[PDB]
């Protein structure tokens, strides 16, 4: 109900891009967290993006894989923060184990991959993250199905 679209020549504008993007997500609190979806086919400026949010925040280290677990998580000014590989879920029996931790409620902000599996449990996102990539650059629509999507978009300007 919000979209958005935006080029992305090289990596760094991943990350002026991808750390962009999580300031305005930690200027807001939160009732139900931020959810946030990441998309696009396998190695297409996700992770480039994701770190680009994390350490476009503070993060002195690296983004572990999410891949022989699920849910890596960070805490940053004031926020709490839960990467998240959905690849080797098929049943979200194990969404439902995570979710038991204080994941959803206030200071959370959660960015999921893989989405399909998280259907149950996990939540419908307020920013859907959609990434465009063929030769060198990426796109990227910035949609908003809900409320805090509508403008967190809007938060662009
Ligand atoms: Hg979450």
């Amino acid at each position: 109900m919000e979209s958005l679209t935006q080029y992305i020549p090289d990596e760094f504008s991943m990350l002026r891009f991808g750390k962009k993007f999580a300031e305005i997500l930690l200027k807001l609190h939160t009732e139900k967290a931020i959810m946030v979806y990441l998309n696009g086919d396998l190695g297409a400026g996700k992770t480039t993006l994701t770190r680009g949010m994390l350490q476009g925040i503070g993060h002195q280290g690296n983004v572990k894989s999410p891949t022989y677990t699920l849910v890596e998580e960070y805490n940053i000014a004031g926020k709490m923060i839960y990467h998240f590989d959905l690849y080797r879920l098929a049943d979200p029996e194990e969404l439902e184990f995570m979710g038991i931790r204080d994941y959803f409620n206030t200071d959370s902000i959660c960015l999921i991959e893989w989405s399909e599996k998280g259907q149950g449990i996990l939540p419908e996102a307020d920013i859907l993250v959609n990434i465009d990539y063929y030769d060198d650059a990426r796109n990227i629509e910035l949609i908003a199905q809900t409320n805090l999507g509508k403008n967190i978009i809007s938060a662009f300007s």
